[PDB]
């Protein structure tokens, strides 16, 4: 019996070995990415029973994705390689921090996801259902799917977890607010970053009042992150580390909190766990390569 | 005063360090490809005054392409980085030789090429105009452009050189025949491989009769290649070498022939030069990394 | 419902990037090996329902093995990480071909295998049971297990497949003959190489007469391999390829044969399939990295 | 005439290129390790005349060890490749610091060392004899050897230097105390870490009183280290550096102090030198790759 | 119309992948260096129209240099591969910071530069002419050239920019002062480091009074750098970064200031820009690999 | 008691990882070369007591050379690091086989060698003295030294072994003939390749008549090599292998012959041994990395 179920579009990340403009690189590292994918693996590595819903192309990259998910022990009952191609993107980290990403995923097999992409009875007995704001922003079908998904979850007593994850590349602030404004009602746990709230509601303050969900978690980068549960405002501090490749850390952060929730842990321990995973991934290259295993926590 | 002018869509090649299925690779080599791009560089390296017409995206890969073309001394008077993205592809070489290519170029800035993409007075005094069958196969605009291009060349007394380079991925044998049957009249030099003729005209025989251009060159892989000039059938033998990454060899072959023609060399020396370039690139990784320089010929 | 079930000791292979004495290497490639492990994966890749029986240590290498087997879709119902360590070895390929292997497996968790290591009802409805002569050579428990295993298979109507795979390191020619002379009766399909037969029965002739099993397959290296079925002697030719890392090729060969048998294919096609897998793995580094997938055969 | 003589079991270290669980690595760095080996080379690099006593297997790894020791200018008068194998181990550094090591050395040629392993007249005129608590913990023979070694040294007026180096993997705290309690009398210089004293005598305090040797040096990690000589308690501060691969730093620390002693340097300069070497090795990968040369000190 | 013109000897830098004595490295990174070369590329990357005057050998390294300069968009109107060889050097970074460089450039094609090495009309309309104290120190011809160069610049209303860049390897402090004492009159902008002034004029104070040029810039390492313009003493602070490979940072620093000057920017913004480029190159390996592009500033 | 003594200039070889023009490489492999250095190591590896006479610079590369020679067990009684620099060179292997070497050795510490560079009583009881035609070609001092060296050997009853090893880069065919015509009298064993004899005496025939030494060995590349001893003409065949990096093979060949001679082996076995070493080094990268050890012969 699964505890958590996530869904979205898997992606392959192409990253240079060191900082510097892409144009000057001659070799690239291949990684398996995708917001929800990162969360899926992070959870699995911690022993949480998780399944991943999505599609990939019938190509080598799609296969690559499938192996990783399978190798990591993720439930792929409703995951499969379908006609089409698997999306990819190229990251670029500059000497002084400023990065830039180039996508090649439009019209991918994974961006198809529409209402009914999987059997609802899958969400039976499931603790949480996790989705990212990236999914609905991909297409009209994806947006519909997302809404549909969290509706069948609520109907089955499945808490809905959402990570805003606003992408300026996918949709405009209004389109994003338009969605949130519509989806918010079915959300139980909301993950939001400072910049996002700022970029969508002017200031972190308003955002919190507008997006008032049962449990909101405001990621403050290294400044830790706040947990707004029962009117209470718990604070959590990030782990002092040297940010290597900050990509995928927010997803890892989410996974740490969910695991904590799944295990019915105090808000203090849920935040602690979340910041731990976010730091590990942040201090490692790849999309989710730094994600720790249960055995690591046990030892720490 | 340019001698040769080529045009088409530039591409970035992602190739693994060694043979094996893509899905198992963790690092990939970045190369600048594109049929006519390979030809452009190969000719420049030999000291031939050549210009390249085309567009790339306003991204890092498009920039990368720009530098290589500029570094190699290709005239980019009508080349530029325009809005959009630069197409790329992923090659895969299997243990026993069978390869497989994955494209990510649909809707790229380079696939735009339409009639008038450049100033015709550019072709003034130019010896040859080189185009590949890949260009017209990309889009209705590109096909129109190609036709337009060789029309403005002919009217400027510029010989038209064409390398069939049939791609099953771009169009069907009939669509290809349909094009050739239409373009053939304006072609002065035609490059064709044995498989292509067989895949489009049943047998190498018919193809040669149907596609009877002033000068046809049939590439026979390692079996050399035949030159059909003045009813005469000159034969040329390939250089004994160990095929490393056969990609881009045909383009390199064409470039060697053209240089020979540009230099008014006998058919014997044109074929010799062509097979030399084809062998060099074949015996090296990347799309055109093996192309030799003038100084190499001088010494050899 | 499984079709094939194999068992033995999994191993991790440490191989240098290129030829040369080990003592001069500064970096080594990590691979998951083990005769029956190679066979298991090769079959899974071809779509054959296969399960793997064995143990590994509760360490990181044992975990690594577990993921690969799981990622590849092998049934690990009776496979698990138990106390102890996972065995490993170091290969060394010299400039002129002569290699040398260094083991670090004595007393490993995988060398434990004894009678009853798994539930016999696992072999219910299974087509074949595959074992290598390496297993019984490890310890008195392993030898007993092997005998026990093929006994429970025969009583379940499960054909027994064996690959002599004689290791001078594990036991003497007499000890090996002693085993075969004892096990032979329960064997249905026997895999044997020319050197082995010669090293154990003087000449390939005698060996074939002494080891007369229902179906014997004599691997002749590149000289193909002969299939002795119904008194008939079918011949098969190997695929012309450049041997990169010949390790694991024999295991891959067996897997190709079994798949052919499982699919009820003519001896012609069984040998064809077997030589195909052997060539692929031979032409690639690692213990079973070159094994092809079903989709590759379909296309070829 | 040698100044310092050390002895023990040499080891080969297999380390990943970056942090992360071993199970996910595909390439490993090969290094020559072994506590006493690290000290031997560190000393040699500083111009100190040092000899190394020990055995390795008659394999490629044993050979590798021999080259390094020879290349580094260590006296191998009583070092040799003997029948058997050379031990090795695999390190693993996790994203957030927690590491884990896996050994493959039980029954190695190096763990044989017993009383009389070398000619005592070797220690004639020698300044110090260095041994680690790892040696005696290997086997009953090794423990006997160790005791025997420091006895023949004392008899020849050779100061005995000992680095507790307690390994929970080799023996229990009591077995360790049992040894120390017996060996202590012949020790002249004792190296001990905070954790060790804590793990063996409850608190750093007791340990110091129980293990009261002429000169004790308490390594405090980055907190420097204290030198307890003539009732005096000199303090030394560590060099601000980014710990890369902390392995082998304690050995390097010891070597720096010994060199200082060998050169009859003030306790302030002995500590300074020791912390210097510990920092260098700490800030570099491998077991002793960071060890500085005399020319480096000269310049600093 | 060019804005800035620099000249000197190009060099190829051979650097190890990590810290440690050269003697122990088995692989080296190849980079294109040369003070003035670093400045040339840095400027070009920022969109400044710059030309480079110099020679390289008719070898592969000389060719390598030419490609980079061309690829980077530097004007090579008076740059060319001439008979002779291209100089190179080998860097070595030690664990605790202390480095050491080994040169192989004496008698190189680039060290030839003498009066009239290029057409003076080249400096027509040019904003600045940049030279390093390395050039004149190479040979009597180079020293003469340098003096000659800044004379034809002044005559054409071209401001002279000079980076002391004192090399103890090339000439003695007196020879250096002898030059400065003679060249100073024609200098408009002077770049000087703290150590240099100290090593040549006793204390930073004297140096500033002796070398009183219209605009002097004192590089203080990480302590930023001071700008002495109109009697005014503007201060600038360096960007907090982890010095990777500090080589080429001073050149990058100069380039940032020049660009700022070329763009007629306030002294505050000229210093800001300079410290920015110095930090980027400092935080990256190679001679000028970290140099940012205009697009980076635009974004920051 | 040494058996063989060789002398010359040591060199460091910089080689790319794969074929291709140098200008396109970003990483290079570092190797220790030098004709007589290759011979010295090859012999030491075979257990032959050999000493090496020469000098290197007081730099890191000179140190590197020193370690290898010491690590390999070569007697360096008359070898040392002296003021100056250690020479190096850059190799380049093209796709189709044609290579090209770039030197950086002129005026090196090793090119100093003059008469009396070492104590003649060193050659006491020594079997052979080996020198290459590269040594005398370096400078007038080196040529004098070489003559001097073989003179002191002859007077000590030490057979003189010489490998023409003609370098077009060092001196002209006449200068080489001039030397040989002068040195020949003191030569006992002469190593010569087909191209060399042809390039110096028109045809292999004349050369053999003119250079008639007690024992001449003509290397025929892969066509084996002929041994002209007692008027007898023994023939030897090369080992079928895939030439990787043919550099240093001739030196390795000489070493195999010498060892055979030193061991008083028949001409049949001397040639067999020689071709074996030549093949091994040919089939491996570096200057002498492929040289086998005694233990390899024993086993083979
Ligand atoms: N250096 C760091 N040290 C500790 N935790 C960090 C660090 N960097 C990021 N994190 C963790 O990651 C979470 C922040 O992630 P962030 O706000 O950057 O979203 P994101 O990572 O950019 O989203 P994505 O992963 O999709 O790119 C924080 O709340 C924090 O717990
Ligand atoms: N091993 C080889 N030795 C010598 N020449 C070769 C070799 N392989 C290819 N060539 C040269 O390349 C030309 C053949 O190229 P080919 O027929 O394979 O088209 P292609 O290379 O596949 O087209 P593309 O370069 O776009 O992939 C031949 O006519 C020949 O001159
Ligand atoms: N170069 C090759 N080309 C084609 N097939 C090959 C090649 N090398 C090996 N094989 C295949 O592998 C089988 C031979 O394997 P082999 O006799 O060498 O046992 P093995 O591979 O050494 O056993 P193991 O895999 O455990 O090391 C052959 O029968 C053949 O089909
Ligand atoms: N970051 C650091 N900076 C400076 N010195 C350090 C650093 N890390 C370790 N050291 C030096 O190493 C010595 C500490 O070593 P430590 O206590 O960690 O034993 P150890 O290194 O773990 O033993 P081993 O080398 O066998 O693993 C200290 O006393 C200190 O001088
Ligand atoms: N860690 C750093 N952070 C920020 N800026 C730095 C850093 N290191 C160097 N710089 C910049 O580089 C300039 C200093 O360079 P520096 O004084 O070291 O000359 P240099 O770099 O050694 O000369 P060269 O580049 O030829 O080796 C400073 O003024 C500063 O702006
Ligand atoms: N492929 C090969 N197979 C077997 N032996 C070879 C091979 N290549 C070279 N050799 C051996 O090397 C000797 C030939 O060396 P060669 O004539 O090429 O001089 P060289 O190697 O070029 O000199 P140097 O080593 O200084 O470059 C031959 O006589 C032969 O024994």
């Amino acid at each position: 019996m699964l505890e958590v179920v996530t869904a979205g579009e898997p992606l392959v990340a192409l990253v240079p070995q060191e900082p510097g403009h892409l144009r000057g690189k001659r070799l690239l590292e291949v990684y398996v990415g995708g917001a929800e994918v990162n969360v899926a693996v992070a959870l699995a590595r911690l022993g949480v029973k998780v399944g991943f819903v999505g599609r990939v192309g019938e190509d080598e990259l799609g296969a690559m994705v499938e192996e990783r998910l399978r190798a990591e022990g993720v439930d792929l009952t409703h995951f499969r390689r379908a006609p089409g191609f698997t999306g990819l993107y190229l990251r670029e980290y500059l000497p002084l921090g400023q990065g830039r990403v180039f996508y090649y995923r439009k019209g991918s097999a994974g961006s198809a996801l529409a209402p009914g992409a999987f059997d609802p009875d899958y969400l039976e007995g499931v603790r949480f259902l996790h989705l990212s704001g990236i999914t609905p922003a991909l297409s009209p079908e994806a947006r519909a799917f997302s809404l549909w998904a969290m509706e069948e979850a609520k109907r089955r007593g499945v808490r809905v977890s959402l990570d805003v994850n606003y992408r300026q590349t996918l949709w405009s602030p209004e389109e994003a607010r338009g969605f949130l404004e519509r989806a918010l009602p079915g959300v139980d746990l909301l993950f939001l970053s400072e910049e996002e709230a700022e970029l969508l509601f002017g200031r972190v303050e308003e955002a919190l009042r507008a997006l008032s969900a049962p449990e909101v978690v405001l990621k403050r980068g290294a400044k830790g992150a706040w947990a707004f549960v029962d009117g209470r405002r718990v604070e959590g501090s990030a782990f002092a580390v040297e940010a290597v490749d900050p990509v995928g850390a927010g997803d890892a952060f989410a996974a740490g909190y969910l695991a904590g929730a799944v295990w019915g842990l105090p808000v203090e321990e849920r935040l602690r766990l979340a910041n731990l995973l976010g730091a590990s991934v942040a201090a490692s290259r790849g999309d989710h390569e730094g994600a720790p295993y249960r055995e690591d926590l046990e030892v720490l």
